[PDB]
């Protein structure tokens, strides 16, 4: 199938029944294992590029594609039965994945292939394929004695359970409090009316994010904010503190058995940050550069508290408590820019944001987006688009847009890679496929869907991931799409966010939904100028969490809560509430990417360097720079190291000057 059409290149089924999902899973696992069994039995002396590397590579592509039809419905299907089947399928397939990665026999074949192979004869990406494959095996201990390999098993096992147990507790928790209307002063009528009422003139308030934050940010009653913050940071205190006490030491031992000093170093080796000392130097120096901004903001907030405590007859303690930060930061936003979010949204009808976003990406990346007429989708609200290179007509891929909240649908924003843009056996290329999943306000009371500014920002972010997935073209499935370093994956996304804080871009994404008049220049200038409100404390807060993260995987004998409290006073200047245990509620530790929390801030520094040093310098809609970004940063996917791609694009090593300049540091 030609690279200049979408015909027949996307046959993913989105209407499979529970029984079919179950059957296909059984068959995919069984048939895929036969392939690894075959490679695992090749006589070492007869291992070749064709019967070993090529076979492993071909099966990796086939498996990944079939697997998406089975593990994606759990996130978008309208049928609960289908979703449950998908969840089960993902669980079996995830276990199988671990099984195959622990194959000693297959590993031996790849190691011996590299020994006798003349790397200069094959392509660079293939060398990286072997290199990375052997590296992963060693990271699983496939080069060690059976005794050590087994001990590493009964350990990677527990740490998996302990993490599911940690998460389960938090998720299951149903802690609740009851406050009177008076105790919830300053909270909007809409908020209170959404609350359950008791056999008293009391309202029920849970600790889930939808209740917790509006209260910590708007409730003028300090004592209420206080109890809410205390209950929130003591959730599963015992259960999870005990889990963390077994878990962190387990991570230490496993790292040692594998030849690493700490778990942090084990984790960091696969990231562009490379090491623990580098991450520490990154964070330490950043908090130093932010110290003066944090002091000023903290000073300003403290004066607001002292002034309010007077105007309200409230007692004063001269300090910013944990349950005070959210409130006063909100006050700061209101006093310095006062942007009526609910008013501004009227200028962002989803039709307009969508057409503008696409129009902008088309021009910048030299692409054309065309909506597929009668597309096969998982829900009628989903639209499908074909992506062609404007100049050549090449069909790079297709992307789906699933924009509204729906029962059973993933409730957070994300981009799912569904098909890799890698080479197929015949040398033809597989068409890349992505799904943009977000939950934007649906139309109500006769008004179209109206997006708040932060939603437009999320839209650009997620679309940044989609372009990465679609423009990425590699020889191997494992290096395709967004398969780059974990502390590099948010580079394409955070850089695109800058466009929603650009006056002229904003002009293309807005029009009043009613009469269609534009956003006044006065409002636009106010909007962009407001971007960095509270950055000092917000950033320092993210550094503290990043430090706690590194610490929990560097020294597994220290007390989490104490480490957290230490960094709070030293870096944020806001004390952790005595008796609470934030780390015990830090879902990021157990499941997810523990040891990688610093990645988001690390990515932002990099994206800021590319945006200011290149786009700002040449004009953010300059096609030249746009194509350079697409070709040097997106197209290579994970077939090249993150730092090398940055350097190719920048023509120099990256640095944080641009990032610091933005903050006025
Ligand atoms: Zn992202």
């Amino acid at each position: 199938m030609s690279s200049y059409t979408a015909a027949g290149r996307n046959v993913l089924r989105w209407d499979l029944s529970p029984e079919q999902i179950k059957t296909r899973t059984e068959q995919l696992i069984a048939q895929t294992k036969q392939v690894y069994d075959t490679v695992g039995t090749i006589a070492l002396k007869e291992v070749t590029y064709e019967n070993c590397l090529q076979v492993l590579a071909d099966i990796e592509v086939t498996y990944i594609v079939e697997r998406t039809m089975l593990d994606f419905p759990q996130h978008v299907s309208s049928d609960r039965e289908v979703r449950a089947a998908s969840t089960e399928a993902d669980k079996k397939l995830s276990r199988f994945d671990i099984e195959m990665s622990m194959r000693e026999d297959v590993f031996q074949r790849i190691v011996h292939l590299q020994e006798t192979c003349d790397l200069e004869k094959i392509k660079p990406e293939a060398r990286r394929y072997l290199e990375k494959s052997i590296k992963m095996g060693k990271r699983n201990g496939l080069h060690l004695s059976e005794h050590i390999r087994n001990e590493i098993k009964s350990m990677k096992k527990r740490m998996s359970e302990l993490c599911i147990d940690f998460n389960k507790n938090l998720n299951e928790d149903d802690t609740s409090l009851v406050f009177s209307k008076a105790e919830l002063g300053a909270l909007p009528d809409d908020f209170i009316d959404s609350l359950e009422k008791t056999d008293e003139d009391k309202y029920k308030v849970t600790l889930k994010y939808p209740h917790y934050f509006p209260v910590m940010k708007k409730c003028c009653v300090p004592e209420t904010r206080r109890k809410m913050e205390m209950a929130f940071h003591t959730r599963c205190k015992q259960e999870n503190t005990a889990i963390l006490q077994q878990l962190l030491p387990l991570r230490a031992q496993v790292a040692k058995l594998l030849g690493y000093n700490t778990h942090a170093d084990f984790v960091l080796e696969l990231n562009t940050a490379k090491s623990t000392s580098r991450v520490a130097a990154f964070l330490d120096d950043l908090s130093q550069k932010l110290k003066p901004l944090g002091e000023a903001e903290r000073e300003f907030i403290l004066s607001l508290k002292k002034k309010e405590c007077e105007e309200r007859g409230f007692e004063y303690d001269g300090k910013i408590n944990a349950w005070d930060l959210h409130y006063y930061m909100t006050q700061t936003e209101e006093l310095k820019y006062s942007v009526d979010q609910e008013s501004l949204k009227e200028y962002f009808p989803i039709e307009v944001v969508t057409e503008g976003l696409l129009s902008i990406y088309q021009e910048l990346l030299g692409l054309s987006f065309e909506q597929v007429p009668d597309a096969h989708v998982w829900n009628k609200s989903v639209s499908l688009y074909t992506v062609k290179d404007k100049a050549t007509g090449e069909v790079l891929g297709q992307f789906y847009l699933d924009l509204y909240p729906r029962e059973g649908k993933y409730n957070h924003a994300a981009c799912f890679g569904l098909q890799p843009g890698c080479l197929l056996p015949d040398g033809s290329r597989m068409m890349s496929v992505a799904a943009l999943v977000v939950n934007f306000s649906q139309p109500v009371a006769g008004r179209p869907s109206l997006l708040r500014h932060d939603e437009v920002e999320t839209y650009f972010h997620e679309f940044g991931h989609v372009m990465h997935q679609i423009c990425a073209q590699t020889d191997f499935a494992r290096f395709s799409g967004t398969n780059v370093e974990r502390d590099f994956v948010e580079v394409p996304s955070q850089m695109l966010e800058n466009w929603v804080w650009d006056v002229d871009s904003l002009r293309k994404l807005s029009k009043h939904y009613k009469d269609g008049h534009p956003i006044t220049d006065e409002l636009l200038e106010k909007l962009v100028a407001s971007r960095l409100v509270n950055t000092g404390l917000l950033t320092l807060r993210q550094i503290v969490l990043s430090k706690v993260d590194q610490s929990l995987h560097t020294n597994a004998t220290l007390d989490a809560a104490s480490e957290y409290a230490k960094y709070c006073t030293e870096i944020l200047g806001v004390a952790a509430t005595p008796g609470t245990n934030m780390p015990a509620t830090f879902g990021h530790l157990a499941g997810g990417y523990d040891g990688q929390y610093y990645g988001y801030l690390w990515s932002e520094v990099f994206s800021m360097d590319m945006f200011h040093s290149c786009f700002k310098k040449e004009g953010i809609m300059n096609p030249e720079v746009g194509m350079k970004y697409r070709n040097l940063i997106l197209k290579p996917g994970g077939s090249l190291d993150g730092m090398d791609m940055l350097q190719n694009f920048l023509q120099r090593e990256p640095n944080q000057k641009a990032f610091l300049m933005s903050r006025g540091l």
